[PDB]
């Protein structure tokens, strides 16, 4: 610590610099170290490290803010706005305290969007773009409840890079970013489905596999932030994601359409998810893109065991055979691991007739395989 403070003293002094990238590094530097700083903090949560924490974010935001709406070099500007993502994803709750902060980043924020700052081609389309990955950090960062007001007018904004007849990456990235901002917004995203189910609905019907997955993972994300507005559509929405299944080739939308059902069936309350459904669904699985998904499938697992298990019992066949071809896989959670062979000790345990003609047309040593560990 008495080494970083010298280092935050002496790399501020780069921005009384005249040279453009000097300034850059500089705010780029400050911002990781920011961010090493609280990864530091969180190791041994000293509670002058906390202060010093704070009292470093106190001067490199407000330097960030200064930066955008004077700096007349946009470049500058532009790492200004990675770094400040940065720091709204690392530090989050600990750079909106100071009452007001989060109002003020909302307003540099909407200044970069419509280009209403002092530093205001290809620099355009990437300030924009910036400025536009800082909403769901921030979202995050403040806890929706206090940023929704906020969303309220980025939403249209950010739907503009959506309408028919922009680029795949505008299209794709705003959209993607629009996901990322439901879940940041958390409950306080029942405010908007109804404005964004249009968005995700046709953005699904598009041609390039990135913008379908962004937009059926935005649907899913929806469906389980969305709450009671969102519940209203859940027949809707199973509806377009029933037929893809079968009807999509492309694996990342596969996999992202099965954690979008994942979080439809886990979201929906009432009775239990309907036999088609997670037929598919686990037809579907194992993934093979997105991988992130797995922890979703893992807690859909879980769900089963909770809510209905006179259900699991006639997936079996699909649920040991994911299992036998995804414990040689060490790249899948262990979490993920442990809740499907829940469903599996159940089976065998509690249902030992369709545990058996389920290991039936595994092969036999992946049958023996499942046996080693399971009794």
């Amino acid at each position: 610590l008495p080494y970083m403070e010298s280092v935050f003293e002496e790399v501020f002094k780069l921005l009384e610099c005249p040279h453009l990238n000097v300034r850059k590094a500089a705010h780029e530097a400050l911002g990781q170290f920011c961010c090493a700083l609280h990864k530091a903090c969180q190791s041994c949560p000293s509670e002058p490290n906390t202060a010093a924490l704070q009292a470093a974010l106190a001067r490199v935001v407000p330097s960030y803010m200064q930066a955008v709406n004077r700096e007349r070099e946009r470049q500058v500007v532009m790492a200004v706005l990675e770094a400040l993502t940065g720091v709204l994803r690392s530090c989050g709750t600990l750079t909106l305290k100071p009452p007001g902060r989060l109002a003020e980043l909302c307003g540099v924020l909407k200044a970069v969007l419509q280009r209403k700052t002092a530093c205001q081609a290809e620099y355009d389309a990437m300030l924009l773009e910036h400025a536009g990955e800082a909403i769901p950090a921030l979202a995050a960062a403040a806890g929706g409840d206090s940023f929704a007001p906020f969303f309220a007018g980025f939403l249209p904004l950010l739907v503009c890079k959506t309408k028919q007849g922009c680029t795949v990456a505008e299209k794709s990235f705003a959209v993607g970013t629009l996901a990322e901002t439901i879940q940041g917004l958390g409950a306080a995203s029942a405010q908007f489905v109804s404005r964004l189910l249009p968005v995700l609905l046709s953005t699904a019907q598009e041609a390039d596999p990135e913008v379908r997955s962004n937009a059926i993972f935005g649907m899913g994300v929806l469906a389980e932030h969305g709450g009671h507005p969102a519940q209203e559509h859940f027949p809707k929405l199973l509806g377009l994601l029933f037929p893809l299944l079968a009807r999509e080739r492309h694996d990342r939308v596969r996999d992202n359409i099965c954690g979008a059902l994942a979080r439809l069936l886990m979201a929906s309350p009432t009775r239990k998810p309907e036999p088609q459904v997670l037929a598919a669904l686990l037809h579907a699985l194992p993934l093979k893109e997105d991988l992130e998904e797995w922890v979703t499938i893992g807690r859909l697992f879980s769900f089963l065991y909770q809510s209905s298990p006179d259900q699991v019992i006639d997936v079996a066949p699909e649920l040991l055979r994911i299992c036998s071809l995804i414990l040689a896989d060490n790249k899948i959670p262990p979490d993920t691991k442990a809740a499907l062979l829940l469903l599996l000790t159940f089976l065998a345990k509690q249902h030992t007739d369709s545990f058996q003609a389920a290991l039936g047309s595994l092969p036999v040593d992946k049958a023996q395989e499942l046996q080693a560990v399971l009794g």
